[PDB]
C-alpha cells in the first residue's frame, strides 16, 4: 500500500549497547509520528543485547523511551528517525548502574561471580544482585534455571558465590548459560551483564 523499511536500533551508554531483559515484553520504546493523521505511538520490543528491529513505513519518527520503564533515569530520552530504506538509530540513555569485568563460572558446588558495579547515577542505591543459570540463550530474572538474589551489595568490586549443590536441573542442562543482574531503588528493570555460555 505504500513505501516500506527496515528499522534496526540499539539502546545504548556511551555508544555500548546495554543488556536487558529481552523477554516477556520487558523493555519497550516507542515509535511517534506527528503529522495530519492521529497515529497512536508503535511500541517496539527491546532484546537480550538492547537491539530492536520494526518493518515499519517509510517516514520520519521520534524514538523515544517509556515512562519509568528500564534500568535507566525516567528522562523520557529521545532520537529523531528518518527511516528511508534500511536505517539504524541508536538511543542514548542514563542508566543507574554498569556491570563491568565480568567473570562467571560453575562448579559441582557453586556458581562463582566476579565483577564490578559501577554507579552512574549519584543517588541510586542497588535493591539487589542476581546470579542466574539457564538452560537456555535467554537469561534474566524470570527466565532462568537458577536464581539467587544478594539484597547488600554496595557499588564497587563485587564476589559472590551462589550454592547451586543438589540442584539436579543444573547437573541435567545439555547447555548452561550464566548471567548476572543489578536493579535499582524504584526501578521497574534491572541491567544486566552479556549472557556467557559455560557449557
Ligand atoms: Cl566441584
Ligand atoms: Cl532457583
Ligand atoms: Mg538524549
Amino acid at each position: 500500500d505504500a513505501p516500506e523499511s527496515k528499522l534496526v536500533g540499539r539502546v545504548t551508554y556511551q555508544g555500548q549497547a546495554l543488556n536487558l531483559r529481552g523477554t516477556g515484553e520487558a523493555v519497550q520504546l516507542q515509535l511517534y509520528q506527528d503529522g495530519y493523521e492521529k497515529n497512536d505511538p508503535i511500541s517496539v520490543f527491546v532484546g537480550q543485547d538492547g537491539t530492536f528491529s520494526a518493518l515499519l513505513f517509510d517516514g520520519e519518527y521520534r524514538l523515544t523511551t517509556r515512562d519509568g520503564n528500564g534500568p535507566w533515569v525516567n528522562n523520557h530520552e529521545s532520537v529523531t528517525v528518518n527511516l528511508k530504506g534500511h536505517t539504524e538509530v541508536n538511543l542514548e540513555v542514563t542508566p543507574y548502574f554498569m556491570i563491568s569485568n565480568e567473570q562467571l563460572s560453575v562448579t559441582g558446588s557453586a556458581m562463582n561471580a566476579s565483577f564490578m558495579i559501577n554507579r552512574i547515577v549519584p543517588d541510586a542505591k542497588i535493591s539487589r544482585v542476581m546470579l542466574l543459570l539457564s538452560k537456555t540463550q535467554f537469561a534474566d530474572d524470570v527466565n532462568n534455571l537458577y536464581r539467587q538474589d544478594f539484597s547488600d551489595v554496595v557499588p564497587g568490586s563485587v564476589n559472590l558465590s551462589a550454592d547451586i549443590s543438589g540442584n539436579t536441573e543444573i547437573v541435567k542442562a545439555k547447555a548452561l548459560y550464566a548471567r548476572v543482574g543489578v536493579l535499582a531503588n524504584g526501578a521497574d528493570q534491572a541491567i544486566y551483564s552479556p549472557v556467557v555460555r559455560l557449557k
